[PDB]
């Protein structure tokens, strides 16, 4: 049965996000502003066939509202069975501000609200004429109006979260960070801070370790153990790592080209890990050097405290 996290405002969010719109397949020199049929196809197929509430992770910066919008319009899936995360692009300016960005998004996607809206980065584009405080206040208004059922941030440090909390009427409910066995603190102390302050973490790129296993993986304790757990529960290595993220109290955000892996991702709650197992993945993971896929130019300086 499907599991949910409860945010600080009492609302429920599916405890895994199985469909992402950040990744696509386009046969052209210039894949930007090429519509990807294959993306819209896998999104639609996922909405139509994956059981339970389907949690989709979208963002203004991905430039794939058209693909997403086509799927939402044609899907047989009821709106109440879809949880849509969307994100204002603060790192690279595309709209003036959040209020406009969401409006533009709602129109393209043909829905009347998103379930979760995030500020995508604390590193605001120099070209914006809004700062974090004002961007947040706009999210609080999108929240009060009901156009964002829930609001939050992404890739924020402790210091960035503290800035929001100092001016917030509505406390940010979510902080989506990169998190994996090989990156257990994107920035210093973020996980402990967030989880003590009732801010749900989402983990982007949790399957970093599985992107390409080194050749000598079978000599490495981490991968050996992951295979052992895979065989014990009769589940994929991916499923084990996604469930571990959940057991850490964090919401894994994953994506795949293959409907099989999307279904598998949704089905992680068909088994459980022991506390010993959870501890051991954590510990074995921490022995690896950090692997960072996102916000690399900004947060490479924090790699020393990431593991």
């Amino acid at each position: 049965n499907q599991k949910f996290f409860t945010l600080s405002n009492g609302n429920k969010i599916p405890a895994v996000a199985v469909v992402g719109t950040g990744t696509k397949w386009a046969h052209a020199e210039e894949t930007d502003a090429t519509f990807s049929q294959e993306l819209t196809d896998i999104v639609k197929l996922s909405l139509d066939t994956v059981p339970g509430i389907v949690h989709i992770d979208a963002a203004e910066m991905y430039k794939t509202y058209p693909e997403l919008g086509a799927a939402l319009k044609e899907t047989k899936k009821p709106r109440e069975e879809i949880f849509i995360t969307d994100k204002f692009s603060s790192l690279h300016k595309i709209s003036e501000d959040p209020k406009s960005a969401l409006e533009t998004a709602l129109n393209k996607l043909g829905v009347d609200y998103v379930d979760l809206y995030l500020i995508h980065s604390p590193f605001f584009d120099k070209d914006l004429n809004i700062d974090l405080e004002t961007a947040w206040k706009q999210l609080e208004e999108l929240y009060k109006s009901g156009k964002a059922k829930n609001i939050g941030v992404s890739n924020f440090t402790v210091e960035d979260l503290k800035k929001v909390l100092a001016i917030a009427e509505i406390k940010p409910q979510v902080n989506q960070i990169e998190f994996s066995p090989f990156l257990q603190n994107q920035t210093p102390g973020i996980v402990e801070f967030s989880q003590k302050n009732d801010i749900l973490l989402e983990a982007y790129s949790p399957l970093g370790p599985l992107q390409k296993k080194p050749t000598d993986a079978d000599q490495q304790p981490f991968y050996q153990y992951l295979k052992e757990l895979s065989e014990k529960y009769n589940k994929t290595e991916a499923q084990v790592l996604l469930l571990w993220v959940y057991k850490r109290g964090i919401l894994p955000v994953t994506t795949s080209a293959k409907i099989e892996r999307i279904k598998q991702a949704q089905d992680i709650f068909s088994f459980d890990l022991t506390e010993e197992e959870v501890k051991k993945i954590t510990d074995l993971g921490l022995q690896h050097e950090p692997v960072r896929l996102w916000h690399v130019d900004f947060y490479t300086k924090y790699n020393s405290e990431a593991q």
